[PDB]
């Protein structure tokens, strides 16, 4: 029952590459998936991949005995500054399992209890900023969520204060990082990357990489000269030993991990919080239910770890926002051996796949006809959700190591936001999703009305 899969329109020797010549390539691929279905072929000079959109096929792709994590072109470009850190290493590179073993304890339950107080420090700065706005001033939502999540990973992970709420402009790190991600995304469609027309892009790219590395230098220097006894993510990077190889990380890999966690440890969580607030102001009945939980649970001026664990509806709100707009919107796989996908599509060893997460999460055979509605109650019973229907944090041993960190931070912050303020979609904002490999609303603004509850 071998089928021929469809393929979108081609451009001669450039094949499908010009389809990525847009500022919103993930959304363009979603529209292709709408037209072509659960699987389509995508070619560029020297490369072939297959985009999967249905739970029927993705549940097979998630079989770790058949498929391993592949570096997409995007991740290969990110590797120019993230090296063999956790997110851009191959599973078979020594430093992947070594760093995985060393850093997994930094995301245990006991570790999260240790980060909690510093998460509250940054969250309180967010609430105070909003309490201090004048009448009819508004909130720039993705901007302030990025201030929050960057400061949180800096303080919790490295005992470094980016002090983002003391800046009306982004931190230099953010400006360079966004420019590196922009360059990586735009480079995806470049047929002749070594054409001298891109000499300035290459120079600017190196300049943005040096800005990020300079900050890494300061974080490392401050810790090794510090007189304070820290037990955080950087402590494990500098001192943990891998049980398997017995070795600690070396200096080069440590630098790559710091870059990796500063980027991956804040950018997608700021997108999640932005999308969650968007869906809440567009669905006031859901906001009210979440606000009722926040008022009932957060009975102290400062939230505790145990109280955040009881914000169960807030957690469902966050999962439903990750269903509709997963902020790391794709991951890539390669076949470990010859195999047949769905009884219909034969693959050879080494053949690549792309998992298109926002389209997976719109599979009507899984979620029903109301798939575009925001309904957190979908997540009331994980046993009622078929396997591999919901993949916002990737798959298997290569799934997101920071998932618990992100969800604890986002649940804490969204809970405090709903405890302390009413929110108004005063512009009737039309959703506009900016792409930087990752996904985030652009131009989303709201007004907050203080409930005048002291901190
Ligand atoms: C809602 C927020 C987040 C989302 C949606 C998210 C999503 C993902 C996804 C989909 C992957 C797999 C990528 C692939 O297969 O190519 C991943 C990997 C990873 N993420 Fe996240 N992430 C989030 C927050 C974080 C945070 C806060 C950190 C750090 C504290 C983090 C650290 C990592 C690391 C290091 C990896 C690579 C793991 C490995 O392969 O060993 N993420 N994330
Ligand atoms: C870092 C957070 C998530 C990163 C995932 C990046 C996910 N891409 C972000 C933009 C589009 C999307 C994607 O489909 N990319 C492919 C593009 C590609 C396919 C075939 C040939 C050439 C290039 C890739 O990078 O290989
Ligand atoms: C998981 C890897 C990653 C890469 C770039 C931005 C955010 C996350």
């Amino acid at each position: 029952t071998i089928k021929e899969m469809p393929q979108p329109k081609t451009f001669g020797e450039l094949k499908n590459l010009p389809l990525l010549n847009t500022d919103k390539p993930v959304q363009a691929l979603m529209k292709i998936a709408d037209e072509l279905g659960e699987i389509f072929k995508f070619e560029a000079p020297g490369r072939v991949t297959r985009y999967l959109s249905s739970q029927r096929l993705i549940k097979e792709a998630c079989d770790e005995s058949r498929f391993d994590k592949n570096l997409s072109q995007a991740l290969k470009f990110v590797r120019d500054f993230a090296g063999d850190g956790l997110a851009t290493s191959w599973t078979h590179e020594k430093n992947w399992k070594k760093a995985h073993n060393i850093l997994l304890p930094s995301f245990s339950q006991q570790a999260m209890k240790g980060y909690h107080a510093m998460m509250v420090d940054i969250a309180v700065q967010l609430v105070q900023k909003w309490e201090r706005l004048n009448a009819d001033e508004h909130i720039e939502v993705p901007e302030d969520m990025t201030r929050l999540t960057l400061d949180t990973i800096g303080l919790c992970g490295f005992n470094y204060r980016f002090n983002s709420f003391y800046r009306d402009q982004p931190h230099p790190f953010i400006t360079s990082m966004v420019r590196a991600l922009d360059e990586a995304m735009n480079k995806l469609q470049r047929a002749n990357p070594d054409d001298p027309a891109y000499d300035e892009n290459k120079r600017q790219f190196q300049e943005d990489i040096k800005v990020m590395n300079d900050l890494v230098d300061k974080i490392i220097a401050d810790r090794k000269a510090s007189g304070e006894q820290s037990d955080d993510l950087l402590t494990h990077m500098l001192n943990g030993k891998d049980p398997e190889t017995g070795e600690p990380l070396d200096d080069e890999n440590i630098r790559y991990q710091i870059i990796t966690f500063l980027i991956a440890g804040h950018e997608t969580t700021s997108g999640l919080l932005s999308f969650a607030l968007y869906f809440l102001v567009k669905n006031p009945h859901v906001l009210q239910k979440a606000a009722e939980e926040a008022a009932r649970v957060l009975v102290d001026p400062v939230p505790s770890y145990k109280q955040v664990k009881q914000l169960k509806y807030v957690g469902m709100v966050l999962n439903e926002a990750l269903r509709l707009w997963p902020t790391a919107p794709a991951f890539s796989l390669y076949a470990k051996e010859d195999t047949v996908l769905g009884g219909e599509y034969p693959l050879e060893k080494g053949d690549e796949l792309m998992v298109l997460i926002p389209q997976l999460h719109r599979d009507k055979t899984i979620w029903g006809d109301d798939v575009e509605e925001f309904r957190p109650e979908r997540f009331e019973n994980p046993s009622a959700i078929p396997q591999h229907a919901f993949k916002p944090h990737g798959n298997g041993q290569r799934a997101c190591i920071g998932q618990q960190f992100a969800l604890h931070e986002a649940t804490l912050v969204l809970g405090m936001m709903l405890k302390h303020f009413d929110f108004e979609d005063h512009t009737n904002y039309e959703l506009d999703i900016k792409e930087t490999l990752t996904l985030k609303p652009e131009g989303f603004v709201v007004k907050a009305k203080s409930k005048k509850i002291p901190l």
